[PDB]
């Protein structure tokens, strides 16, 4: 077909690997969960994500990737993560500039990190976003005369946790949105929209997907953390996507891997409030940080057992697939 | 014999390899030790090694790793760490939750490092400690309503050190209470039983240990380190474990590798100095980071001459052996 | 010819190696500069080199990397850097016994990081100088009785820059600061003597020096910087290092490896910026860690077309000859 049709079935797809889904109807739920969130910000995601596979085509990468989407999932992190913390509010126009510059970046350190992590067969997960949107936060702060950014800073008083005002509906709420704030979005709707994004595609990420969410909420609130961050949905995106990257893609499923993706939500969620309070001294937030430590430590673990088994790189589609891949391999 | 006995005998390894030291008496020597100094700190170090071992037996890790105390020497300093710094005094039960989980990670972590470092063919030096223990202490804080930390901070003035009134008796001291703070302890009588304990299985260890506790303590006199600091032991034990680790055991015990032992344990003292100055920005200390990047700054070490010779991990037991291996092999 | 005279040559070739250049005169005009910007600075600075090379000497170091100056090209910043953050005035002369101490580690971190980086061929870039002086001013810090460090602290009010005040004539003179910053000299006529320096070597280096440092001028008029910063040249070391590293050099000189050059060099100051604001707040100045990521992370590249190639590391001198060599390899 023609080639803008070509460029645009890969934004779709670059869209949807954020929750490791390479399909375009989930891109398109996606972008319409985005429109629903807020307007500004799938502008901003948008852009970031044409840009970053303008980058990725111009870098000369792999058509392979590009057609997968693996070049355009970070963008669209790069360009929503610059409009959510954006202190001039909504269509401040001239943040477009830096999310064009940024999404840029995404190519590139996508394909460093490669060849730092091709020696191990490990896959990067959206470190090339973490990296860029640190780089823009600490560059302009929250004192910046051009592009302020939101105020983050370090707990220096006891919160106050009255535990008889705790709202369990509010409590299961954050699990769609703790699974809509992988892309930064609070609305408990584009929650919903994503998790019907997953379950189109494969039932298993979705499931993965809830039970991460639930995970990083239960952990968040073994340690104390205050009721309005959890209702937020701040405490279960990490824990989430460890939860999706360790289920049933990139180890076969099985109920020995189930209880690995378990236990690596749960460390996801630790290690995302020890980031969050470790990054609010920089004025940082944790953006997605503790899911590619969690998920790379996890990755690299070597077991005995032939039950935990890690599939090569280049044969990693989706966990009903990947099982059917194992299966036919083993026999 | 019985499966508990042997499984005791792991733990008490595993909790004698923190000095690099793979005897079960040492074990029983370091937990009177632990006991002389803390009874709570001691509990909770044995169930810090007893839930790391069962870790490693879950996760179906090397039979003869585990047996040597390799998953062991992990969680006893997890334990201990946990205990050193909280805020609820002994006998805060419900700290050994947060134990039992973080113990956990141990296993885990030194399988993924090791997949890590397994291509430069080196060792893991307590990185599982430090990582664990920096994410615990950062999600919980000094601010925390369950597992409240104690309290550090950067300093904001100029100390006061009166060299007049400096007490050479107590400088000697920490000589002792630097090789018992490994472990944490300040208590110089638990010190000396740690001494027992290395010399009782080589009196190379024993030796390099009190060689880089006096040597940390004299690179802390240097940049004007104040005095209560030393006297307690803070600035020895990053430098006893690098002088340990260099000495003689991973590299074949000489003169030159004895000064090159000396000069580990000089830039791992202001290296402790400096990640001190620089984690308690984030309220965190500098727990064995030190000794951990100056060991591995100094094996990756490559030099011309045969003198320096560095051992593959897989004939590594104790400087004596080390040597008697290299003069049967080289011959 | 005598055996002084050779040591000699190497420290000059060592002191001119900063900007990728080997030539001994170049190390000559390198060092009349540092005379001409601050006389302490520059005894502080050959005292490092002297004592960097005589370390490499006394590791049995590669005798061809330290003839070509590989191994005293960290010393020399070492001991600029150590007397550019003292706070105890020019000629404090115990300040040249931690640069003695320090530059003794450049070398064993230079092997060190050698090994960790052969196996994705890539080179050292003054990272040993990075990791010793952030060790150093970080274990001392601004308020040490021995040795004080200027105060370093991050911005905590939003900047006023009256841009109707800016002067075009000192952000021009900003390009010639820029380069002399890469040693920590703000003289105008220290910068021009350093780009004689490069241009009688190579007129490429030169070349890609004045861009590298006009790009991280104008990257940080972009996120509203301080223009006393700018005018200082604060702005221009880390991206014009970049430049130089990843125009013709490392890569074959190509339209196509400038474009990247000029990219790279606005990721090394936007990185530059992100890193001052981040290493503020422990106190530390961001020592040419930017140039260090960004170049690592654009070596890393990889690239189908055939234009952009990365030469292999034993045959890398200088742009002019390395397009000597591509084209005759290919032909």
């Amino acid at each position: 077909k023609s080639p803008v049709f070509q460029f645009f079935d890969w934004v779709l797809r670059g869209t949807s690997q954020v929750m490791f889904v390479n399909n375009p109807l989930s891109g398109i739920l996606i972008i319409l969960g985005l429109f629903i969130q807020n307007p500004w910000w799938a502008i901003s995601g948008c852009l970031g994500t044409i840009m970053s596979t303008l980058t990725a085509l111009i870098l000369s990468q792999d058509k392979s990737a590009i057609a997968a989407g693996f070049h355009g999932y970070n963008g669209v992190l790069v360009g929503l993560l610059m409009a959510v913390f954006s202190d001039k509010g909504d269509y401040y126009w001239w943040l477009l500039l830096p999310v064009i510059i940024m999404s840029m970046s995404c190519p590139i350190l996508s394909s460093a990190l490669g060849t730092i992590f091709s020696k191990w067969d490990l896959p990067v997960f959206t470190l090339p976003f973490n990296i860029t949107v640190t780089l823009y936060l600490a560059a302009t702060g929250h004192y910046n005369l051009f592009f302020p950014t939101t105020l983050l800073q370090p707990a220096s008083a006891m919160p106050n946790i009255t535990w008889s005002e705790v709202q369990v509906p509010l409590l299961l709420r954050a699990i769609p949105v703790g699974i809509g704030q992988v892309y930064g979005c609070d609305n408990p709707w584009t929650g919903g929209i994503f998790l019907i994004a997953l379950f189109i595609s494969s039932p298993l990420i979705c499931l993965h997907a809830a039970i991460g969410s639930t995970m990083g909420m239960l952990a968040a609130l073994t340690i104390a953390t205050p009721f309005d961050s959890i209702y937020f949905g701040l405490c279960g995106f990490n824990s989430t996507l460890a939860c999706i990257a360790i289920g049933g893609m990139f180890y076969v499923i099985t109920w020995q891997t189930h209880l690995l993706a378990i236990a690596c939500a749960l460390f996801a969620a630790y290690l995302g409030a020890a980031l969050a309070n470790m990054l609010s001294v920089f004025g940082l937030p944790p953006c997605t940080w503790p899911f590619c430590l969690s998920a790379l430590t996890f990755l690299l673990l070597t077991t005995n057992n032939p039950a935990i088994y890690k599939l090569p790189l280049s044969k990693v589609t989706y966990p009903e697939a990947n099982r059917i891949y194992y299966l036919s391999q083993e026999r």
